[PDB]
């Protein structure tokens, strides 16, 4: 049963995300106002404590269409999170709390939406983490996790094929606690959805295995909005979409036209709103003292009770199950392992050429029982990535006979970008969850959408990229890798390692897991490379180092994964004819980056003349080597041998063009191209 | 009807393409070898002439599982296309015509896949393509393009979001002559399907408008699969979808096994089929004769004949309608009206500052009358990029009664990745059809799949991009780009032009229209910015120009698009403290990368700091200077003039940076970046 109050409540909703977007004058006010009847309706039978944003079993909330973000401050405000009438009267402005689009670093904001497709994505791999939670720690007396995920989505998310493949998934794994309700308001910016979206959304969801409830009123019927998220709560084995009818802007006198969406209503337009819902139209930002009081007593109070049981029972599980106490308050604290890495492989050059994808799949073998938290998967690639640990169980439905919800392996199917949300939604919610997905590094960049969010909240997910050169052979130019290092390599916060050998792949394990921040892509040979004399965990975990050093050496050559024994061996052919040559080992740009200056200068210099070696794109280089031998067009249908060959990678073809390197800058003195002069 | 030499033309397919295959030891065997009776059963009732690949009423035909290549060369070889036994011999081969996926360059082949999702996009874009060129040149009496666009698709395309977009587009806009055939193998790469893939196709696709049909033995019944092409056929307003179901390695003794699927079948396996077959166990890549005489008189002499009667209806169509004959044809020669660029625009520092957006906006507005095949689009974003011209008509189906079929204006949704590959099908269909495009330049990264085929297979296909940077403000860091561009100009052959003004967006225009290999970007302001002082269409047409000069220079300052104004202004300020600048405009790299080194060190000397100024990643900039300001951390959202003054760039912080610059370096000789040593 809704009151007066819940009807005040939802006026407050809509006037408060109004004088917002006209403050700011800038944003989107249509979608938080006919939104808001299901904003309140929704969040207060969610369970959350607004004084602990962290709690590991509370209700999680994604708003897909984070467009919509005023909708999303207002609610976050009125039920008592850390943020402001000041900091609504700050709204998208420089140095806000109130960015213009959500982003993950704010608490009560679960991840960082406005790339539409993405936040459904998020909360698909939200409802795969709790799943997992729930069948490892759930023991009889002691439910620990138990939570739903939330989303509000619209017709935008639902055009993105990355929605598509996210729900595709999350009806193969039965998830029912995802529960999506959808802003059914015929518009988007153009107009008319009908003028491009006029299908069957609720036939198409039903053929991936959801349940779709409808509210076909979505402006007025708190009660059948309630009665949705009730009925759905029962769907246990089949997640659900509720299609929800809106009027976008509702109560605006242009509401229903796509110029609601997004930009400020007109001063006129938003004073008869208030008059309309009782307001004063002269008096902004106003909240009812009973509206207040209302979510005090409906949200906040409750949800600290809950916070507090929830805790009680957390103390007594450790008492009674020890081991899993103390791994579960583990992940909670955010702490790997003590001594974890100690479980690392270590080589020496007597040791064999392995691919660096094979030697992946030891570290794999060799930490998956020393952490818990790691759960993995392949998108169809399983057997090229080598992702499986032997002793794995899959993430599946019980009902599957494939396996459980406990299992620790995930199958993405031929969804990447996907996975990368998926990836980013697990990570996200928390008990230090460390998800890692297999593809090959060309199609990485079909998860672009994804992995750029990695970075920009700082989702520290592990993408195992194999296949990363025309080492790949055969199969040619639409798999084999040119720009797309040097892509990643220019977007700020996430690691690119290109690991050498063994030890080099440990590192690139070790400094992939320790971060908290910083997403990683592992790219990784197809082909068998050798075990470097010289590469230790220690120093390859610096980011970059001197593999082999002379005194005075007349050239560094800087080579980073299947180059980097090229170089050795260019060395060796060029010592030979008594030219001294350093090697430099560079496997992760950023790592390396990340030293002190005095490290990095002596790794590269002034005086000696620096020429890079990698098999991919040249335009990164410049800010290390003088010259560089790279590839900068398409790949090659060939034997990778003499794919390599053709492009000139061979031991005399590289130390070449280090003797003409050398010529060419016969005295002149040399600035390490790190001396930055600003 | 289908006959016992039906019969030898399927085991022909089938044991060819496993010699080509195992010859190789490399490749894939499991979908040649079951899709084999489809590919004789449609190619047997297509309107083609092998002899003629360009004729631009033949009917298409698109692998989007590109994997499965060897079937397509089979099918090339045995129907007369210049294919030979020794060329497949040589698959895979370093140098052959036949890679390991199929490339749009052999005759034949109608775009490469290999990616999946992207055959099928295309073939949607290409059957648009076919709509709208008979809607605009076909008179009663003269039905001069009719043609059917035909793809085959697996499990894989099926599970990428991209077909999904395509799927849901080719369904609003009723797309009655594509023809899709789904080999429903249950296979995929790490086992079955039920694994991830379980949802309902066929109510999916029904649910998008699609009509689906049903073979349930694809494996033998010829006349099951004649009879869904052919009720497919009489689907006028619905595109088809036939869900036939096949045995991967079909023949093989690991049939339905997922080890058939992508390696060479073992030696006695070999035989063991090909004796089963009736064919010799110990001979290879063996055609018998009433194999290659079936298909001469059931498709080559046919095609032959109907080409021939096209030419004939063809030079009549000339003669009656003469202005529309004489234009079709200038479109099929492929070239572009004769002095198409006098429409283009000419400005002087006297006029307004305009965004580069609306700059872009008025050249569609004086070229569309100019060049009949201009189609254009949006992703949602119609008023943001500018993008339709006034007097437009939208390409929708007669029904709507919001456009026909003859509209140049396609209404594309949130589906930036689709409307990429869709505009590579419009390209790759002839006519000289001229597709662009628009989103914010952030969300061309989620097409990034769609945008590196446009670069590898030279599909001219441009990209308006507005919104290229932090002058976007307000919404924040989730849209504004600061990778982007960095990564573009790593990707071999694509122009990404980024203006400065009228005339910078005019030598951008007829540089990318007068494209016959290379794709564009073209990257436009959502602010104001004002016309140069030097700016003209015959200099920015070189990629990168002097734009302001001085006799001896202390620095060159090279700038692209909304920074050049900034380094004008900062020019000022350093000639007050005595300072001379020379200011370079480079509005795109690849362009410039094409002159002249001799042309290209006039504008970049040895011996004068260089410095490039930039609000994205510098990563890319060390090719052509010696210090780089620019960002590489990501934004904020404020309003955008404070969030440009936030970062450093203001008139002063420029100018403070290059004195700085000038110091560092000051008695120090210098070359140019563009100088190399081998
Ligand atoms: C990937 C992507 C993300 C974006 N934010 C957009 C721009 N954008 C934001 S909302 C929208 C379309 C209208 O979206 P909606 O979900 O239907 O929202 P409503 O409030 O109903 O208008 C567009 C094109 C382009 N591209
Ligand atoms: C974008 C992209 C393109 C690729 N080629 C791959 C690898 N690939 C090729 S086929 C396939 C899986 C099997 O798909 P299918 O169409 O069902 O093929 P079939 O022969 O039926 O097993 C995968 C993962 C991943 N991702
Ligand atoms: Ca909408
Ligand atoms: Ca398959």
């Amino acid at each position: 049963q809704f009151t007066d109050i819940d009807k005040l409540a939802v006026s407050t909703i809509r006037i408060l995300a109004v004088d917002t977007v006209s403050k700011a004058n800038s944003g989107h006010p249509g979608a938080p106002l006919g939104m808001a009847p299901a904003a309140h309706v929704l969040w207060s039978q969610m369970r959350m404590n607004p004084t602990n944003p962290d709690w590991i079993n509370r209700d999680r909330f994604v708003l897909s269409n984070g467009h919509a973000v005023a909708l999303l401050y207002s609610m976050l405000h009125l039920t008592g999170y850390d943020l402001s009438i000041e900091d609504l009267k700050q709204f998208r402005q420089l140095g806000s709390r109130t960015p213009g689009h959500p982003e993950f670093e704010l608490p009560g904001v679960e991840v960082t939406t406005g790339p539409l497709g993405q936040g459904i994505s998020n909360a698909v791999g939200m409802a795969m983490a709790q799943a997992n939670l729930a069948a490892t720690y759930n023991k009889p007396g002691f439910t620990l996790s138990d939570n739903y995920t939330y989303v509000f989505l619209g017709d935008g998310c639902l055009q993105e094929g990355i929605s598509s493949e996210a729900s595709s998934l999350a009806g193969h794994l039965k998830l029912g606690n995802l529960i999506a309700i959808y802003d059914d308001n015929k518009i988007t910016i153009d107009g008319a959805t009908s003028i491009s979206f006029d299908e069957d959304v609720a036939k198409r969801y039903e053929a991936y295995g959801w349940e779709v409830l409808y509210v076909e009123n979505g402006n007025e019927d708190l009660a059948g909005i309630a009665k949705a998220i009730a009925q759905a709560k029962l769907s246990k084995d089949k997640p659900t979409l509720i299609k929800m009818t809106t009027t976008i802007g509702y109560g605006s006198l242009h509401a229903g036209s796509h110029s609601v969406h997004g930009a400020p209503l007109k001063a006129d337009d938003v004073k008869q709103l208030k008059s309309k819902f009782g307001f004063n139209p002269d008096k902004s930002f106003v909240v009812p003292q009973e509206v207040y009081d209302h979510y005090q007593k409906t949200i906040l109070k409750p949800g600290v009770e809950a916070n507090n049981k929830w805790n009680k029972l957390f103390s007594e599980y450790q008492k009674k199950f020890p081991e899993l106490g103390a791994e579960l308050a583990r992940r909670l604290s955010g702490q790997l392992p003590a001594n974890w890495e100690s479980k690392l492989p270590t080589y020496t050059a007597k040791d064999s050429a392995v691919a660096t994808r094979k030697l992946s799949e030891t570290v794999l073998e060799d930490v998956y029982n020393q952490l818990p938290e790691l759960i993995g998967g392949s998108a169809d690639l399983t057997p090229s990535n080598l992702t499986r640990w032997k002793e794995a169980l899959d993430f599946q439905p019980p009902s599957s006979g494939s396996g459980n919800y406990s299992g620790r392996y995930i199958r993405y199917g031929i969804r990447e970008h996907a996975m990368g949300a998926i990836m980013n939604g697990i990570s996200a919610f928390g008990a230090n969850y460390k998800p890692y997905g297999g593809t090959f590094l060309n199609f990485v960049s079909y998860a672009a959408g994804a992995v750029r969010l990695s970075a920009l909240s700082g989702h520290p997910v592990i993408w195992v990229a194999t296949h990363d050169s025309i080492g790949v052979g055969e199969d040619g130019p639409t798999h084999q890798p040119i720009e797309t290092l040097a892509h990643f390599r220019s977007l700020p916060n996430i690691q690119v390692w290109r690991p050498a050998d063994g030890n080099e792949v440990s590192a690139a394990y070790k400094n992939s897991l320790e971060s908290k921040h910083t997403p990683s892509i592992i790219a990784l040979s197809r082909q068998n490379l050798p075990q470097l004399e010289g590469s230790s965990i220690e120093s390859a975990s610096k980011g970059g180092y001197v593999l082999q050093d002379v005194a005075n050496p007349d050239i560094i050559l800087v080579a980073t994964g299947s180059e980097v024994s090229l170089s050795v061996e260019a060395a060796k052919t060029l010592a030979a004819k008594n030219i001294k040559a350093r090697v430099v080992s560079l496997p992760d740009f950023f790592t390396f980056d990340k030293q002190p200056l005095e490290y990095r200068l002596s790794v590269l210099p002034d005086n000696v003349p620096i020429m890079s070696v990698e098999v991919l794109a040249t335009t990164c280089w410049g800010k290390y080597a003088h010259q560089s031998f790279g590839i900068d067009r398409f790949g090659a249908s060939g034997k990778a041998p003499e794919v390599f060959k053709f492009f000139g990678f061979t031991p005399e073809g590289v130390a070449e063009r280090a003797q003409k390197t050398i010529a060419f800058y016969k005295g002149d003195k040399l600035i390490s191209p790190l001396k930055k002069a600003f």
